[PDB]
DNA sequence: TTTT
């Protein structure tokens, strides 16, 4: 057999619909061993309008076709070279389907023997690339991605990515057997044959980088770590110097006392709360600390992180810039909870079968090449999503591991002691010690906006029952006698009544009965749910995502339970005394599901706090019941506060009135602490100006109209005497869209972009200066933190409205129970926290100046009004009509 | 002393 020789096919089209649309360019790429032997293209003329968003996409316009041929022409002579080579393309049906239309419209029947789709080939050969989108693919592996959406390109790197594969498929051989098998059940593609080919061709050869193979696994060892470091042979005052002096920043005293008392309280067994409002320079005095507090003798630092961003700073950045000037690197790892790296029970989940579950069988064939790539086992490297994601996730949970099976989590405890800087989120921060077993190997940990920590263990305290969990588990079981364990159990009695296995009875017959029953009970308990969510009274989340009932009976909720629990118990009482693998793995599924209900179930019999969640309010199957498990100062304590030698709680927010009283009280044993504030506010607090308006009503749900309008008022006022950027926190969803949508009608916002916040993907906020320097108007609901400030002129921060919460909110029904005083003891702080937060969004150089406009009147009216006056007191404030407003814009604008 |  000669060589196959791959076609590489893409195309443009005047649209994406078959019938109707027509091929205005192709672009092929014929590779054969591995290497690009020929190419063809051409522009094809059409006669429809190609559409504007086409033309945007593909760059093609009428005129670039005009000189071009129909496709009948170029179809007699395309067919000759394609006849004879394999079909290749991404995502292959598009381009197929659009290829055999026009050579059947040319009388030409085009039925490539083998098809290969490049989407599966990446998706298995790349696994860890967080996109398999051509261009970003591309660039991901330093190919030559030059102008996109071309046929040309789209049909040459998509080649040369298909050579990459060929060329990583090259590993050991019983491996590449292993995929040949499993590609069997992928698709209708024939990438099975491609794989036997190369079977065929194989060229012998071994490796060392596996040291080892795992049963029918073969993993890259994993490469350990070295103790390299330099004693810097002096004080931290002079390293802060050296280093400032390389990286060519500024001497700031503050930036430096910072580091000072986070090593002092390192130094010692200290626990204590810091409050810095450094402008951007944390990172640095952070990491300087730990590396000095190695240098002197040190050990193993933690740090926690709110967001990620931070963390890759001073991760792929900051760490980097230090290495040269220290002149050696000191060993930095991201440290994750156990669950999150990957274990060797990869091999249970091969011998798996799941034919039905395309996804699942290529996450099978992706595993195998990650493992030879993966250099921590972090699962999360791989995008899980979809059905792979639900069914990894229940393996994981499910896996009993045994004979000592290797797990990459233990590669962090064992090089525990040589990494003396390790970096973790809030969230793994709070999860349970047998998860979070590393931390007895790191006992010093410094937390960053510490002020969320209580947010995350809010979400860490709790246990759901959902519809689409049980009905997953549900189907893993089956329906049917033809349907996956249900079949097995029908097959082994098959085999008992002919093949004479010697198995007790099996009565497949009751189990099918019975599993009906446990879904007609699943449906009642779901629909009693769905009856008490319209008989009670239902409050919208702030994103408007979800719709949450709090005040409800549980005495059906739990007859339910019980009657499914029994059911599911008597199904497994059937299969007692019994040891076939089959009826084991039976046995264990339904346990499974028998304990997702007992559980609940449990919870509600302990008088548990719960709630119900629903998504959509007239789809029962988005519906799930909440119970708190556990208290969130108790988690506070046990999982933090007494996990750590030096606890370092930092954040620029920590303290309601003037003292940190607040933030302590979320903790149990009343535990010396010590403050320290680190202002560095400097010239932010008089380049920042405030404002609150006298001629703006009092906020009241009942007619938001006049307040929307008087805030409307206010960004016309703004956006007319300054072209430049205005960023509004509203407390309303409605709120939010009442002014989006007038600012959209008037003429005033023309030339100047409005933007939202949208329940995911906030991206929107890069948008604030594309190109709209001098127009945008980001209206925001709950982004007070998080976000940067960067404009070539006046910044205008608009506070609709105070930010207290709703007694409805979820944190307030799972936090009441846990405060005296919830509103003095909880909401008024968050409030105030949140407020300083947004101001604190306004000044990060002190270069520009801005100005803040506070509309609720409750700021000068209301009680607790000292609380929130506080956080302004470094600040100059003036109150009066829109016309002091505009004096004052124009002053500041002519500040020159 | 809170909110769509």
């Amino acid at each position: 057999m000669g060589m196959a020789t791959y076609a590489v096919v893409d195309l443009e089209t005047t649209g994406n619909q078959l019938d109707f649309d027509d091929i205005i360019q192709i672009g092929i790429t014929f590779v054969r061993n591995n290497q690009i032997i020929d190419t063809y293209h051409s522009m094809i003329r059409t006669n429809l309008e190609i559409p504007p968003f086409i033309q945007a996409l593909t760059s093609i316009e009428e005129n670039m076709l005009q000189q071009a041929p129909y496709f009948n022409q170029v179809a007699q002579e395309i067919y000759d070279k394609i006849k004879d080579c394999i079909f290749v393309a991404h995502n292959v049906d598009f381009d197929l389907n659009f290829i055999k239309k026009a050579f059947k419209d040319c009388n030409i029947q085009y039925r490539p023997k083998k098809v290969i789709d490049t989407l599966e080939i990446f998706k298995i050969a790349f696994p860890t690339d967080k996109s398999y989108q051509l261009s970003e693919l591309a660039e991901a592996h330093g190919i030559t991605l030059a102008n996109a959406h071309r046929a040309d390109e789209d049909a040459a790197t998509t080649a040369k990515l298909m050579i990459l594969a060929f060329e990583k498929f090259e590993k050991l051989p019983l491996d590449t057997l292993k995929q040949l098998y499993y590609l069997s059940k992928q698709l209708k593609y024939d990438l099975y044959d491609i794989f036997f080919e190369m079977v065929r061709q194989y060229d012998a050869k071994p490796l060392d980088k596996f040291y080892e193979k795992f049963e029918q696994i073969i993993y890259r060892k994993q490469v350990d770590f070295k103790k390299p470091t330099t004693n810097y042979n002096g004080s931290l005052k002079s390293l802060y110097r050296k280093a400032v002096d390389q990286l060519g920043l500024t001497y700031r005293p503050q930036q430096l006392y910072l580091a000072e008392t986070i090593l002092d309280q390192l130094m010692h067994s200290e626990k204590a709360m810091i409050e810095a409002s450094l402008g951007s320079g944390k990172s640095l005095a952070y990491l300087l600390a730990a590396l000095m507090y190695n240098i002197e003798t040190g050990k193993h630092v933690m740090i926690s992180t709110n967001t990620k961003l931070l963390q890759s700073q001073l991760l792929e950045k900051d760490i980097p810039a230090m290495n040269e000037a220290l002149n050696f690197k000191i060993n930095a790892l991201l440290i994750k909870s156990k669950s999150d790296y990957i274990s060797l029970g990869l091999i249970s989940q091969i011998l798996k079968d799941d034919t039905s579950n395309y996804e699942v069988n290529i996450l099978k064939m992706q595993l195998l090449i990650w493992i030879t790539e993966t250099p921590s086992g972090d699962i999360q490297e791989l995008n899980l999503k979809g059905g792979q994601k639900m069914y990894f996730d229940q393996k994981i949970e499910t896996y009993v591991p045994a004979r000592h099976d290797v797990h990459y989590y233990n590669f962090i405890k064992r090089n525990a002691q040589n990494i003396q800087i390790g970096i973790t989120n809030h969230a793994h921060l709070i999860h349970s010690d047998v998860e979070n077993s590393i931390y007895q190997l790191f006992d010093d940990c410094i937390v960053d906006e510490a002020h969320r920590l209580p947010d995350y263990a809010l979400n860490q305290v709790t246990n759901e029952l959902s519809y689409a969990d049980i009905k997953y588990q549900l189907g893993l079981i089956g329906k049917n006698e033809n349907e996956k364990l249900l079949k097995a159990i029908d097959q082994l009695e098959k085999q008992r009544i002919l093949e004479k296995l010697d198995i007790a009875p099996i009565d497949i017959f009751g189990l099918k009965a019975s599993m009906n029953e446990i879904h007609e009970l699943n449906e009642q308990l779901f629909s009693t749910i769905f009856t008490i969510i319209n008989d009670s009274d239902v409050y919208d989340d702030d994103i408007h995502r979800f719709h949450n009932v709090f005040t409800f009976e549980t005495k059906d909720i739990l007859k339910d339970l019980h009657a499914i629990i029994d059911k599911l118990n008597k199904t497994l009482e059937i299969f007692n005394g019994i040891s076939h693998k089959t009826v084991k793995s039976l046995r264990k599924q339904l346990l499974y599901l028998k304990d997702k209900f007992k559980n609940i179930e449990q919870s509600l019999k302990a008088g548990h706090t719960s709630f119900i969640s629903i998504k959509n309010l007239s789809q029962k199957s988005t519906i799930r019941l909440y119970v708190k498990d556990y208290a969130v100062k108790d988690v506070l304590t046990k999982q933090v506060l007494e996990k750590f030698k030096s606890l370092i709680f930092i954040s620029g927010t920590l303290k309601f009135n003037h003292s940190f009283e607040a933030f302590k009280q979320l903790f149990n044993k009343d535990v010396h602490f010590n403050t320290f504030e680190v202002n560095t506010s400097l010239q932010s607090a008089k380049n920042t100006s405030v404002f609150i308006p006298s001629d703006v009503a009092s906020y009241q749900y009942k007619n938001i109209d006049e307040y929307v309008a008087s805030i409307v008022s206010y960004i016309i006022e703004y956006t007319t005497i300054t072209s430049s950027k205005c960023l509004v926190l509203f407390t309303s969803y409605k709120m939010m869209h009442m002014v989006q949508d007038m600012l959209n009608e008037l003429p005033e916002f023309e030339d100047y972009v409005v933007l939202t916040q949208q329940q995911n993907q906030n991206y929107k906020i890069v948008q604030q200066f594309n190109n709209f320097d001098k127009a945008i108007l980001l209206g925001t609901s709950t982004f007070f933190e998080g976000f940067d400030f960067q404009a070539n002129g006046i910044k205008c921060v608009m506070i609709a409205k105070l930010p207290f919460m709703n007694k409805h909110n979820a944190k307030y029904w799972l936090m009441d129970s846990e405060f005296t005083s919830t509103f003095k003891e909880y909401v008024l702080p968050d409030a105030v926290t949140r407020f300083r937060q947004g101001l604190g969004r306004l000044i990060r150089n002190e270069n520009d100046r801005g100005i803040i406009v506070s509309f609720d009147d409750r700021l000068i009216n209301s009680n607790y009004k000292n609380f929130f006056e506080q956080t302004l007191e470094n600040y100059r404030q003036k109150k009066g009509d829109i016309q002091q407003f505009g004096k004052l814009l124009r002053q500041i604008q002519k500040k020159k």
